[PDB]
């Protein structure tokens, strides 16, 4: 169960990089690292910080650019953590070309379930790996971009630069 992770900076602030043996484990933003550490140690508790792990530390740097970057795909493996319904609903976000969003129920109507448009919802906003898994593409149908797990500023930011020019 061993996990390790790094604090960074990023376009969209303050972000946790956390790794555990079979990939990237956990993406989280936000303001201030007294919070993104709890947040972890909430889902991942005895997580350490492993300044001189070489090897991690190259990783959190690829990570990085992935997240500054409009575009650039996260090569690194993943190690995403779920039920099959979450499973189900991040992999689809995965299929969300750069620039557009579908609503809620769209997605819901995709994978088959139409009616379950709440805890599709639901799984968006338990995503801990964020831009990687682009739970940012998913808005509630009327016009708001709240549900984000970790902000409307950081939701707006994120569609404003990919719907670009």
């Amino acid at each position: 169960l061993a996990v390790r992770y790094a604090l960074a900076d990023c376009e969209l602030g303050r972000c946790l990089v956390a790794e555990s043996e079979r990939g990237i484990c956990a993406i989280l933003l936000g303001d201030d690292d007294a919070t993104l550490i709890s947040e972890l140690q909430q889902m991942f508790p005895a997580a350490d910080n492993a300044p001189a792990d070489l090897m991690f530390q190259q990783h959190v740097r690829e990570v990085i650019a992935s997240l500054n970057q409009r575009d650039t795909p996260l090569t690194l493996p993943l190690d995403i953590r779920g039920t099959a319904f979450q499973q189900q609903v991040w992999q689809a976000l995965r299929t969300i070309p750069c620039g557009e969003t579908v609503s809620y129920q769209q997605l819901a109507n995709a994978i088959g379930k139409p009616k379950a448009v709440r805890a599709v919802a639901s799984a968006c906003a338990a995503n801990k790996l964020a831009i990687v898994i682009p739970c940012h593409r998913v808005v509630r149908g009327d016009g708001s971009l709240s549900g984000y797990r970790w902000g409307v500023s950081r939701k707006a930011q994120l569609l404003r630069r990919e719907a670009e020019n």
